[PDB]
């Protein structure tokens, strides 16, 4: 149905006056790429974009609500990329330091032994290896995307995924997802060969180091499935017509986010479920 109607049975969201809308913060670079997105290849692999409103003094993007053609939906939202933040931040974590206390506590929460002696005498550590740690326990590091979080629409929701990292629990997830709908993993799997062709063709995709977006895969008890990138508040244009090939390695300078890598990955694991 909606994604709201999903928020007020469990942010950045808000109601739209317009049926089969919702409404999200404006970010600059969010509002580019989707104007650029509506002109691309990738046209219908993302969220309709409709425009910027304003909402009680604050804007607001116009978007597709993902959710409206399916009946009672199961959400599963996944992070795209080996890598999980823009270099700038390297750069500003060097010169600048923003130490974040509650990035050390996350971390102290999970394993108590991964601080440093001198985050533990700060209680606190830099953004970039809060992300750095963050993809070395989940799948990002190894297999260049991790699940974030599963919702249904009785406001039923868990994001207690930071240690999945294995193959294998990766496939569990699926799995425990799917819940035995042959068709619709079928459609997911139909669906993500189709964005992968469209990612190896589209112009916008070549240009951009694409970071910290997700895979929204959605489908309902009528077999319904789909599966849209959304997210591009991070994602940002090469210097003077730089292309980057989204599955090399990243080493800092470069710009690469392991996008595909991630994305090869995914359909090997829903393909490996599918012969199960
Ligand atoms: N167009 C959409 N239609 C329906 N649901 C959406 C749409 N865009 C986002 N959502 C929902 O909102 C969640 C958060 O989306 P998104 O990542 O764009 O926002 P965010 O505020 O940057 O969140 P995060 O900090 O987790 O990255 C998604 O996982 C999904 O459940
Ligand atoms: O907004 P801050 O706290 O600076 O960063 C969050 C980070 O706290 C979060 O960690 P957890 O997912 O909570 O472990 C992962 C991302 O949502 C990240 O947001 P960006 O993707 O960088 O915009
Ligand atoms: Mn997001
Ligand atoms: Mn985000």
């Amino acid at each position: 149905g909606s994604h709201m109607s999903w928020v007020q049975l469990a942010g950045s969201f808000k109601a739209a006056g317009t049926s089969g809308l919702i409404l999200k913060r404006c970010s600059e670079p969010e509002r580019y790429c989707l104007a650029r997105l509506m002109a691309d290849a990738l046209r219908g692999c993302v969220p309709a974009f409709h425009g910027v409103v304003e909402r009680d003094g604050e804007s607001y993007l116009q978007l597709q609500d993902l959710l409206d053609g399916f009946d009672g939906p199961c959400v599963l939202d996944c992070k795209m990329g080996v890598r999980t933040y823009l270099e700038e931040e390297l750069t500003k974590a060097r010169e600048r330091p923003k130490l974040r206390k509650d990035m050390y506590k996350k971390m102290l929460a999970v394993d108590p032994e991964a601080p440093t002696e001198e985050e533990h005498a700060q209680r606190a550590v830099t953004k970039p290896r809060y992300m750095q740690w963050r993809e070395g326990i989940s799948s990002s590091t190894t297999l260049g995307f991790r699940i974030e979080g599963i919702k249904k629409a009785d406001g039923s929701c868990s994001t207690d995924f930071k240690t999945t990292r294995s193959r294998e629990q990766v496939l569990r997830v699926f799995e425990e997802f799917v819940q035995g709908d042959e068709e619709v993993l079928r459609r997911y799997l139909n669906r993500l060969q189709q964005i992968r062709d469209t990612l190896e063709v589209s112009e916008f995709f070549r240009r951009h180091e694409v970071i910290g977006s997700s895979l929204l895969f959605v489908h309902d008890h009528c077999h319904r499935a789909g599966v849209w990138l959304i997210d591009f508040g991070k994602t940002t244009p090469l210097p003077d017509g730089q292309i980057l090939d989204h599955r090399r390695p990243w080493e800092e300078g470069n710009r690469e986010d392991g996008y595909l890598l991630g994305l090869d990955n995914l359909i090997g694991i829903l393909a490996s479920l599918a012969e199960r």
